[PDB]
């Protein structure tokens, strides 16, 4: 039960669970919820929140979609807003992106602290400083933006930006496309594959 159950992915891999998998862990008001574990990389521990890596699950979805989560546990999936601002509330949370493009290559990105608020404050993110990583700063000015969707536009541009791009994100200026934007589909031959930050994204987190 809740009382004796692990609250996330650390604590699953000190009870010695080596390998990555969906596991079930207990949320802090006691609520069950199944989660990717990342017990691999970069010491393991992580719960991954994001995952992409075919284009087989539309991502562009309304706010009422984003809020519980969307897609498969065998493929594609946004865990859920409220999910990801529960598993940031207590205590101190570090952020990881993995990536993987085309051609077999794997890069990263490190963040000190990451925080999502609750629905109330438009699941505003809360982003410490970049700590390094062979993918790049692409997350840098995006910190206290509110999330935004293509029915509820929250970001600070003229446009719609989740329109825009096809997809939901703490939009600011919509200068480019993220990690939950359109996934293109072209010839197996061509540039116009994947996702901008391409074939594969994963979005992870653990205490800090
Ligand atoms: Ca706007």
């Amino acid at each position: 039960s809740c009382a004796t159950g692990p609250r996330n992915c650390k604590d699953l891999l000190d009870r010695g669970y080596f390998l990555s998998g969906w596991h079930t862990i207990y949320l802090p008001d006691c609520r069950p919820l199944t989660v990717l574990c990342d017990m691999d990389t970069d010491g393991g521990g992580w719960t991954v929140f994001q995952r992409r890596m075919d284009g087989s699950v539309d991502f562009y979805r309304d706010w009422a979609a984003y809020k519980q989560g969307f897609g498969s546990q065998l493929g594609e999936f946004w865990l859920g807003n409220d999910n990801i601002h529960a598993l940031t509330a207590q205590g101190s949370s570090e952020l990881r992106t993995d990536l993987v493009d085309f051609e077999g290559n794997h890069q990263f990105a490190k963040y000190k602290s990451f925080k999502v608020a609750d629905e109330a404050e438009k699941y505003k993110l809360v982003l410490g400083a970049f700590v390094g990583g062979s993918a790049g700063n692409s997350l840098t000015g995006h910190n206290n933006n509110f999330f935004s969707t293509k029915d509820q536009d929250n970001d600070v541009s003229s446009s719609n930006c989740a329109e825009k791009f096809q997809g939901a994100w703490w939009y600011a200026d919509c200068h480019a496309s993220n990690l939950n934007g359109l996934y293109l589909m072209g010839p197996h031959e061509s540039y116009a594959n994947g996702i901008n930050w391409y074939k594969v994204s994963e979005m992870k987190v653990r205490p800090a």
